[PDB]
């Protein structure tokens, strides 16, 4: 039967989340192994509240109750299966006395709890990971964390711990050894000891960043330690991490890097060293010659505040880190880089990645990147380049973003180089000269109004993947582009400058001279008018994302010359055409849209009405998207205009009534989207069929539903139709009448 | 009484547009002389849809029904006083029969109609004015305009009739004389007669413009004259129009111009001559020296195709346009503009206005603008400068008519306009030789840079900088300190920089100003500052803080921009709307000035409003909640306010009005309480109140809704806009009703 008000599955998991819940709910499967309750508003967990759902291996109740949560000693006592129990954004005041023996992972984050206890941890001796991290931080209201002497060490299989945002002072004593994970970062710790991490042979990592902050322009309330010292590690801090893969030094204002630090630590793959000031050490690098397996070196934001050195100093002996593959130096800051200033990173046989972001850069020496011995990722965004509940996610980086530098859709196709938000304005005949063979290029937000016209890239002709978003380009002629013959995917985005001004040309004849273009993006453009050919046209052609123009105009009654925009896109599959403002679709235009189509979105226009029997031209079409219109009317006869359709997106519309059979028309539809719509009822009208509906999912939340005995047949209809499923019954409601209105249309007897 | 469904006042105008209406209504005040219907579903019109209403000068039924409109004969003709008859856009396939010889002014712009026959027209002999444009245009199924002969000859009062974007093929013969305007724009009239306009002395404006058009890179479908030929009008065409001060040639591919076509026409003010082919009549044109009384010139667009010369080239002949005011020069496209290409401009005393839009400039010798007599408005945008219906048919169809420069930066003074050029950063001489410009705009040129003092310094006298849509680097606290007579400041749209946390954020020189009035930091997504976290002047008036973070500037771990306002000392007017607000905390928001009157933190998400505080804010007269979430209000709103006249709170969540909230609001004019969720109105809440706005919630129409339905009978010096959206949620009777109707 529908689970209720979670929605259950196999993978047996039920997804209980964000659902205005106040209470746990007592209907749950009992079969259920894993539980996710988090953002409801439950206020109270005790003893009664898992009463039947002994199978329970995993709890959330991460933020609740959502705009604190009292837990009762042992509530989840019983629970013998317990093993992994996140109760984050809670508010607990304490760790909850009475936890269960078997839990295995516990996390804690985000809390008031300023003492940690042997009443609550010492006798969880099967804790894997333990996550206390975010509670007492910044400016908020809370007392320095008090760690109870060996309060650690019964925690013989304890594999994670994280204390980081807690007032610690110290690094607590006696920690187990089974150790492979310490995170204290934020903690406010001083002074590193010979003792702090004595016998942990088998950690992996350590993270001790913000320690001894750098509080220059902090996106936080940052307290230095005093006169803006460094962290303090005493020379044998960790002489017995020989496992240590990741070691985090980010904020510790280090101006001095000891080398002896990584005498026993061969297996080094990660050094994090952001926001120090490492000008210095960069320069020299002793330490640099310890670490001929890092792999990772991120030595972004240590710029010297106030200066800009002509050139950026790096050592000789970056030349021994042998095993690198990426390279970070946001935020150095300096005014030129030339092909001597890397020398040192020029025969690093695995050096991939190499990141100058954010170092307002104003000239470059573009041949110093073929001498390296394979670069994949040159990522240069950012630069001065011109013509030649609570702020921070506990689960993330937070010093960094952890995305990839280039989209991979982009970076797949071969060596990238990322030029976006510098001011290229106009790309010159030679700006391009001795670069390599870049397969993939980004000029995104350069504000670059130039006539490209078919040389501008013949430097780097095999460019598979074009990224020029957020640019001015005057499309003034017919050749631009076409030197990129392997050119696959190419994104005008966002270049709308020239597009609305009806005086200037716009061109766009050159889509059609590329064999293999595959993918387009034209949106967001404002496109309302073209030059003398008025159609767009290519064999190629698999998805046009034409979103954010001006289709109203284009198809306006009074004007035929875009009637066929589309049709000369003979291989298309994907197109969208939302947020154009379209109230109205000529059928001739609706019509001259690609019979290859399997995907059409029209969502989010202003649609009244839609010709359903238009659909008889499109025999490939999966999916169709008019979500956000303003539809009135259903189409009784559906299954007459297609056999192809598996998707319908319907909602955010106004349709009040459906037409008998609609349910069952289908034939091939899997996916119905019905919700935030007008619907008062469903009648045994559209219920009624001669054929087996194929119907997976029907989506009917947002509808001011009429509950009363008149909705049964609906109702049982449910009952006899488990396998569609029907998401967010807490969200399916009644409007009316009185009495049922606010609950789901599931519970009224 | 209230009127329904109209809004009527004497300020005697009964305003019942847009409401939804499927039929004239009969319950409108009897004494009412102007009727807006426009906009409503209407679809017939008969001899008794206005029978209570002789007394109506003014009908407008445009756009009905709002998506045919049949209009039976003479329904209109009992109305003895009508006047102004508006009838645009209503599908209608003839002019009406039976209109009343009373009417003056007739619109029946953007119809159906392709005859215009003495039975619809004749009679009207008291016709001051007659729209009858954009019936057949484009690529519209429309036919040949067959005008009957001699049917305007009966309207000799006729002053301004209006043919444009209709087939015609020639000027319609017999025309009165006592024509001021004849508007023939877009009508294919190929050629212009001698006799085509001998009759009309009196004329003072003649537009036959987008005949024989150019339509290269046409924004509409364009049918160009044979081989693209130009209008041909004849030497003698224009003999007789002695009066004329306006004449529209835009597009009718001109390549010459016959001086002597102005020989009898020397109190000409403005020309018109867009979109035409007359870069060779730009630099020789006898047609010059015969405008001798000519305000304004276009000559926009008349670019060579394909061409981009070096310089512009300006006939010596432009010095005898004495009075010229303004010199519109757009599209022409060319490279440079060099000192010695404008000196035939140079001498001529009264103009003020020269625009040189979207015509590719690279390169410009700033110091020509100086010798000239008095410019006031130099205006450069769009360059490349370095260091139902598309058309309104009330517009102007080749051109915009706004300023070229918002006049609230041109009243300060000369005005220099570089928006939308590559000037990515401002050298040190970029400003060298100019005039003492006051108002500059550098919207829009990709600005990266780290102004510092004294970027500005050869021009010191700017009162309103306009450096929106640039991406600046504010890493200097003396930035734009030069310009100690600074008066507004718009650094909206330079998100760029500040949306990074690792690079610096400097907004200190703010306080370095003694007369800064208004400032604008909108959508700049300011979530972080450097050194300084807080915004001080001690005479700034106003700032625009919409489209930052203060979600994230006043999160509760956070204690450093709790006063980030505070020391704008003399601020009265604050704007913090979409800055995803969920709470403000309680001491930030006393933290905000207290000399404040007018306050919006609209479109947020606000759950709780704090109103308890608003005791420290004793000037404040407007507060503006509206798009948040709000849940409740104060039962308790005279203890903390003597001061607020308007308070707006459409679009939150509100389900009950307290009691004593309309009894006593004690300074409260306006109320705003639209689409909220108030199913009805407690006579416990039931005031210098003239406002109250109550249209979109969901009321319970039962009885009592009474309470309230007589409160209103009762005190009708409160205005309730919009009855008719005033509207029953329940019960299913009452669904689509007014509360009004029961
Ligand atoms: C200092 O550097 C260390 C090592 O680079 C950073 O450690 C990494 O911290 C992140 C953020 O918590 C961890 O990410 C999370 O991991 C889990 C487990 O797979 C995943 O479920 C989450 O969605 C999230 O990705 C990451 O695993 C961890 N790295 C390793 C190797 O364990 C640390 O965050 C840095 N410290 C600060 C304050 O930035
Ligand atoms: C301009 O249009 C293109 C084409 O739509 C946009 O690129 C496409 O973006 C979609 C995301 O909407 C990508 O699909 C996603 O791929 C991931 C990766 O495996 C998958 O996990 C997601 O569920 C989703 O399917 C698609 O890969 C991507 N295509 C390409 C060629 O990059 C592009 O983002 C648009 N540009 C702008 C500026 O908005
Ligand atoms: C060709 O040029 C002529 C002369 O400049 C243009 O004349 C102007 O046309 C506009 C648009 O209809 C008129 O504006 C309207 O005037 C009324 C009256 O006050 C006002 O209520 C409207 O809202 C609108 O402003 C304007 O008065 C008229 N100029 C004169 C002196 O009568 C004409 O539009 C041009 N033709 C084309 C096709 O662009
Ligand atoms: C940045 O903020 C300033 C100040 O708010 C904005 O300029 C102001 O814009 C308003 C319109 O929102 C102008 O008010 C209008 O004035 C006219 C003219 O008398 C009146 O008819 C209108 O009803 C309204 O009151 C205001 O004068 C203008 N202020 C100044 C000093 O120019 C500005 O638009 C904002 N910038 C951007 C890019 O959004
Ligand atoms: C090209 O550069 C632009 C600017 O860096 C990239 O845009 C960012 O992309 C990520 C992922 O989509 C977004 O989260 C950021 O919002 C984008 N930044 C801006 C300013 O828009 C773009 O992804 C890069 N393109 C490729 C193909 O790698
Ligand atoms: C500075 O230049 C910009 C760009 O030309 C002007 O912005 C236009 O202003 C009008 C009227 O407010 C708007 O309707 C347009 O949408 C604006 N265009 C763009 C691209 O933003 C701006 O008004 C000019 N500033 C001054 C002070 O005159
Ligand atoms: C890496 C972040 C550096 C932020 C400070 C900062 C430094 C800058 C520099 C380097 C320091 C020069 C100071 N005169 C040059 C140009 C623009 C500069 N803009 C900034 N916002
Ligand atoms: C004024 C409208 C002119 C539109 C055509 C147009 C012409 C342009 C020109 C002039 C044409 C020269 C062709 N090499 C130069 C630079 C950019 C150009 N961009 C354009 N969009
Ligand atoms: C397009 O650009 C090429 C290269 O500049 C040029 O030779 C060609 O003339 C251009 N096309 C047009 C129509 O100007
Ligand atoms: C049609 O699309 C397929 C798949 O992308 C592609 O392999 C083929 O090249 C396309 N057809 C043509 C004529 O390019
Ligand atoms: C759909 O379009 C066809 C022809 O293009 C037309 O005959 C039919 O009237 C239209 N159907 C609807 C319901 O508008
Ligand atoms: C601001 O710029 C000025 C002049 O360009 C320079 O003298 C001054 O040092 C700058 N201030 C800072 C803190 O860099
Ligand atoms: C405060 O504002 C008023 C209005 O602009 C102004 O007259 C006064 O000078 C300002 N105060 C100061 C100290 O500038």
């Amino acid at each position: 039967s529908r689970s209720y008000p979670c929605d259950e599955k196999k993978q047996v998991i039920a997804e209980c989340s964000n659902r205005r819940l106040q209470e746990v709910p007592q209907t749950v499967g009992k079969y259920v192994t894993e539980l996710d309750l988090s953002d409801n508003f439950i206020t109270h967990i005790t003893n009664e509240s898992f009463q039947g759902l002994q199978n329970l291996t995993k709890i959330n109740l991460n933020h609740n109750p959502n705009v604190g949560l009292n837990i009762t000693d042992g509530a989840f006592l019983n629970l013998k299966n317990l093993r992994e129990l996140l109760l984050e954004d809670n508010q607990l005041p304490q760790i909850p006395s009475g936890l269960p023996e078997s839990l295995t992972e516990l996390s804690l984050i985000q809390n008031n709890i300023y003492n940690i206890t042997k009443e609550g941890i010492s006798r969880l001796i099967n804790l894997k990971n333990l996550y206390l991290a975010w509670n007492c931080y910044f400016n908020k209201v809370c007392e320095k964390t008090n760690i109870e002497d060996g309060v650690f060490e019964t925690l013989t299989n304890l594999e994670l711990l994280s204390l980081s945002f807690n007032s610690l002072s110290h690094v607590p004593p006696k920690l187990p050894s089974s150790l492979r994970k310490l995170f204290l970062s934020n903690t406010q710790i001083k002074y590193i000891s010979e003792e702090d991490f004595k016998g942990l042979i088998n950690l992996t990592l350590l993270d001790l960043s913000g320690n001894c902050p750098r509080c220059f322009n902090a996106p936080f309330p940052c307290v230095p330690c005093d006169g803006g010292a460094s962290i303090n590690i005493d020379r044998f801090a960790f002489q017995n991490l020989t496992q240590l893969r990741y070691l985090n030094l980010s904020s510790t204002s280090l101006r001095k890097i000891n080398a002896a630090w990584f005498k026993n630590m061969p297996h080094l793959k990660v050094l994090d060293l952001e926001f120090n000031y490492l000008v210095g050490e960069i320069a020299s690098g002793a330490f640099l010659t310890m670490l001929p397996r890092l792999e990772i070196l991120d030595l972004s934001f240590n710029y010297i505040k106030g200066s800009y050195p002509q050139h950026i100093n790096i050592s000789r002996n970056f030349s021994k880190l042998l095993s690198l593959r990426a390279l970070h130096l946001r935020g150095y800051v300096f005014q030129e880089l030339r092909e001597d200033d890397f020398q040192p990173l020029m025969q690093l046989p695995n050096l991939s990645t190499i990141n100058l972001g954010i170092n307002f850069i104003k000239q470059i020496d573009f041949k110093l990147f073929q001498n390296f011995s394979n670069l994949e990722i040159i990522y240069l965004s950012e630069n001065r380049i011109s013509p030649l509940d609570f702020e921070f996610d506990p689960h993330s980086n937070f010093y960094h973003f952890t995305r990839p530098l280039i989209k991979p859709q982009c970076a797949a196709y071969g060596k990238a180089l990322d030029l976006s938000l510098n001011s290229i304005f106009f790309i010159g005949p030679n700006q391009f000269e001795n670069l390599p063979d870049i397969a993939c290029l980004n000029l995104s937000a350069n504000s670059n109004a130039q006539v490209l016209s078919g040389t501008e890239f013949s430097a780097i002709p095999h460019v598979k993947y074009l990224d020029l978003t957020n640019n001015r380009l005057d499309f003034d002629n017919a050749s631009a582009l076409t030197e990129l013959s392997d050119l696959e995917v190419l994104d005008l985005s966002y270049n709308s400058h020239y597009f609305r001004i009806a005086g200037v040309t716009h061109h766009l004849e050159f889509i059609q001279n590329f064999t293999n273009l595959k993918v387009l993006n034209l949106s967001h453009n404002n496109i309302y008018t073209l030059t003398d050919k008025y159609n767009l046209e290519s064999k190629s052609l698999v998805e046009l994302v034409f979103s954010g123009n001006r289709l109203d105009i284009l198809w306006n009654d009074d004007d035929n010359r875009y009637i066929s925009i589309f049709k000369g896109l003979k291989n298309l599959t994907r197109l969208d055409l939302s947020l154009n403002r379209l109230k109205h679709i000529p059928n001739e235009a609706f019509l001259n849209l690609p019979a290859s189509l399997t995907e059409l979105h029209i969502n989010d226009n202003m649609l009244k009405f839609f010709n359903w029997t238009l659909l008889q031209q499109f025999p490939r079409l999966e999916l169709l998207d008019l979500r956000g219109n303003k539809l009135l009317f259903l189409t009784d006869s559906l299954s007459d205009f297609t056999s192809s359709l598996r998707t319908l997106l319907l909602s955010h519309n106004r349709i009040s009534h459906l037409p008998s059979g609609f349910l069952s028309e289908v034939s091939s539809l899997k996916h119905l989207d019905l919700s935030s719509n007008l619907l008062k009822t469903i009648n045994k009208s559209a219920l009624e069929t001669k054929t087996t509906t194929k119907l997976s999912m029907l989506e009917l939340h947002g509808n001011p539903f009429e509950c009363t005995c008149d909705i049964g047949d609906f109702r049982r209809w449910m009952d006899e139709h488990l396998n569609v499923k029907i998401p967010r019954l807490v969200d399916v409601i009644c409007a009316s009448p009185g009495d049922q209105r606010g609950k789901s249309i599931v519970s009224l007897e």
